[PDB]
DNA sequence: TGTATCACCCGCGGTGATAG
DNA sequence: TGTATCACCCGCGGTGATAG
């Protein structure tokens, strides 16, 4: 609430505010999502944002 | 359905079978365990394993 | 239907192993 | 409220940078 995708996010903020956002360098996200890693995003009132990822265990 | 947790499904069924179920290496289950990741299994009928893990983003 | 190291290599997450 | 490389280091996931 909202719950959103990282790519989605990105396509609406834009690779760098993103990123900014999530505190990490834009390269990142990039990689990140063209990697086509599972993340989601998760604002609160303030904007604030929450990002966890999603993955099959064993990562090999 | 069912759900449950690696280390939970560790304890009840002993590292080296988990282990085995997930087609690594005792030693990984271990780790992974000690490890603190936050991973879940989820068994079918057959009693096939399938596991996932949660983990924050970004990884730094 | 034991677990917990250990060093090795592509610093996390694995591998094999070795022991107990 | 541009994105997409690139080489570098602790092979994935990052960093900075460089450009566009």
């Amino acid at each position: 609430e909202q719950r959103i995708t990282l790519k989605d996010y990105a396509m609406r903020f834009g690779q760098t505010k993103t990123a900014k956002d999530l505190g990490v360098y834009q390269s990142a996200i990039n990689k990140a999502i063209h990697a086509g890693r599972k993340i989601f995003l998760t604002i609160n009132a303030d904007g604030s944002v929450y990002a966890e990822e999603v993955k099959p265990f064993p990562s090999n």
